[PDB]
């Protein structure tokens, strides 16, 4: 639908209402193995489609805290939906974070180069943040550090949102679950495990799907 991202299965999408949406940040939340960084590697894919088959003609750029980012996977993905690999590679964009306050300049860079490349015919339309609070939670400890984390990572993603509204494009980060907190940011999702291999989504109804050799599916 209009200014979304499918994410591969139909059961997830309706209950995002159509997908991922550009000019918002989607947060979701869950343990190692839930789904998100799966999903994170198939809307990689997806952007890249028309809007007929759930993308916006689109590229990416994936931005990994924890080393999580597999270009083996994107190949895989693209060549069991019967798309050509090396265009599919070529259109998701890397780059690792390599502490809190890189995290956030990359923010800044990544908007830089977005601005050059204004006439590019296949603009980025998604940007993943994976563990989005992994440098804030190791370079921030002590009861005295968290105010001041929750300032950063609060501005963190003020300049995420930003950024979404300048250059019409869906953010996606994937977090855990907090025992404290917090969003006024975003649309959050919780994945958990269900039955057999299914995973589980619900909004912060609920919705099933799978992870295949195709990325995510119902
Ligand atoms: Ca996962």
């Amino acid at each position: 639908t209009i200014g979304r991202i499918s994410t591969g299965s139909k059961s997830l999408d309706k209950l995002l209402g159509g997908g991922i949406e550009t000019q918002a940040i989607t947060e979701v939340f869950g343990e190692f193995g839930s789904g998100k960084t799966q999903l994170a590697h198939t809307l990689a894919v997806m952007v890249q489609l028309p809007p007929e088959e759930g993308g916006l003609n689109g590229k990416a750029m994936y931005i990994d805290t924890e080393n999580t980012f597999r270009p083996e996977r994107l190949l895989e993905i693209a060549q069991n939906r019967g798309l050509d690999p090396d265009e599919v590679l070529d259109n998701v964009a890397y780059a690792r974070a390599f502490n809190s306050n890189h995290q956030m300049l990359l923010v800044q860079q990544a908007s830089d180069m977005m601005k050059e490349l204004l006439n590019t015919d296949r603009p980025v339309k998604l940007l993943i943040v994976d563990s989005l609070t992994s440098h804030f939670r190791s370079e921030y400890i002590g009861r005295g550090a968290l105010a001041e984390r929750q300032q950063k990572l609060a501005k963190h993603l003020a300049d995420l949102h930003r950024l979404a509204n300048l250059y019409d494009i869906a953010v996606f980060v994937t977090n855990q679950v907090q025992a404290n907190g917090g969003h006024s940011a975003t649309l959050r999702v919780y994945l958990r495990k269900g039955k057999g291999g299914k995973r589980i989504a619900r909004l912060i109804g609920e919705a099933v799907f799978s992870i295949t050799e195709k990325g995510i599916e119902d």
